[PDB]
């Protein structure tokens, strides 16, 4: 029961958590008030807990939160700060704007195939970890040579988002170093915002900084918690999109074949990765109030936490949940939220899987599997540090 959440969290399971996602969803939600906490798993659950008035995202309305202490940026705020926030960034995400970006996404996808050297290499290194970070550098103003710098804050910073004190009642043993980057980050970001007051840029932190020095609608410290969460985005989430696509295509008979021949099929691909093998594997929401969700009722201030791999795997949502099929006639997830706080990068993250990925099957059709991948301690932001493709 709590022995199952806390083997999700043994780096043992990492690639393989889905029986216990699945055994966690049989046995129904987990109402755990003694531990401040509720565990949700169907897809009806999860899906009603991202929509209730009642679920605060902003860790100050929970009692875990509050003990463990005895601006976050606008993924951990509700409105109305959340809105404004919001508001502020959601043009730049939309489609039609991110659609301007396939050229260069295309011309990255070539240069980084170009690139491979066989007999074999490891997709995260020459592919899919530096695609996404070129992209939202550029996106975002931060130049590409301070990348070694923002790699590591930024995997401590994605690190940070397993939830251990949730589970365990304790920090991450990473605590430390955690809090040490996110720093570093600030400082690093307040640097080149304040050298946009004085060099024009054409990036979003320049349009960032327009808005704040105009009015009340945005503050320097808010430009930061923004912006430092765009580039974490950036860094850490389509790296395991592009992933996870990869291996569940490599283990699945004649699928790396179907995409090396058909490109129109890299969608379905992207859409069954999403709920087959999600990049973003729970999210955790609070009690603004005594809530109801089914039949079971959550005390204010307690910690919900939604285990979207579990929900994706729903028997009463979708048949064969447990198998990896592009050709299914309806592909439902929450891989990307739902509501409110639904993910602004989606437009840009499909994008980049949906150019990156047809290219590389059709590069290297005979390609295989060459060993077994080795995952990341990551819970939450859950992804492979090496997959290995003999070409
Ligand atoms: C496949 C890649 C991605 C996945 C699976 C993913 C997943 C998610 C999920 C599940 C949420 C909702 C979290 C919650 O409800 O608490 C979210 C929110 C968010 N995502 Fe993504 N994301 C991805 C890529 C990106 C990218 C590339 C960016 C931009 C660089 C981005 C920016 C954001 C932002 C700003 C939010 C907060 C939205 C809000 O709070 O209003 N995401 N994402
Ligand atoms: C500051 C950390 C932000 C990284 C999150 C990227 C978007 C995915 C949402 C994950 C919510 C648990
Ligand atoms: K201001
Ligand atoms: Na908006």
């Amino acid at each position: 029961a709590q022995g199952l959440l806390l083997q999700l969290l043994d780096p043992a399971t990492r690639a393989d958590p889905y029986p216990i996602y699945d055994r966690i969803r049989r046995g129904g939600p987990l109402a755990l008030p003694e531990a401040n906490l509720a565990v949700f798993s169907s897809f009806s659950d999860c899906d009603d807990v991202l929509r209730h008035p009642s679920s605060c995202s902003d860790r100050t309305k929970s009692t875990i939160f509050q003990r463990q202490l005895a601006p976050a940026s606008f993924l951990f705020l509700d409105p109305p700060d959340h809105t404004r926030l919001r508001g502020l960034v959601s043009k730049a995400f939309a489609p039609r704007v991110i659609k301007r970006l396939e050229p260069e996404i295309t011309a990255l996808v070539d240069q980084l195939l170009d690139a491979v050297d066989g007999p074999e290499f490891n997709l995260i290194d020459n592919l899919a970890y530096p695609l996404p970070v070129a992209v939202i550098c550029r996106l975002l103003g931060v130049p590409i040579e301070d990348e070694p710098k923002f790699s590591r804050a930024s995997a401590l910073l994605a690190a940070a988002l397993d939830p251990f004190l949730a589970l365990t009642g304790e920090t991450s043993d990473l605590f430390d170093e955690q809090m040490k980057a996110g720093m570093w980050l600030r400082d690093y970001l307040r640097a080149l915002i304040d050298e946009r007051r004085r060099t024009p840029g054409e990036d979003l932190m320049s349009g960032l900084v327009a808005v704040e020095e105009s009015g009340d609608q945005l503050t320097e410290d808010e430009i930061i918690a923004t912006c430092n969460l765009l580039l974490i985005a950036g860094h850490e989430t389509t790296v395991n999109l592009i992933a996870n696509a990869a291996l569940a295509m490599l283990r699945t008979p004649g699928q790396w074949a179907a995409l090396a021949a058909d490109g129109s099929r890299a969608s379905a691909v992207i859409e069954e990765t999403m709920r087959y093998d999600p990049p973003v594997q729970l999210v955790s929401r609070y009690a603004g109030d005594d809530l109801t969700i089914g039949t079971h009722t959550v005390p204010k201030g307690d910690t919900m936490l939604l285990l979207l791999a579990a929900a994706h795997r729903d028997p009463t949502i979708v048949g064969a949940p447990d198998r990896f099929d592009p050709d299914r006639a309806q592909i439902r997830h929450l891989g990307f939220g739902k509501g409110a706080h639904f993910c602004l990068g989606a437009p840009l993250a499909r994008l980049e899987a949906t150019v990156a990925l047809p290219a590389l099957a059709a590069r290297f059709p005979e390609a295989r599997l060459s060993g077994e991948p080795e995952y990341k301690r990551n819970l939450t932001l859950r992804g492979m540090s090496t997959l290995s493709i003999a070409v």
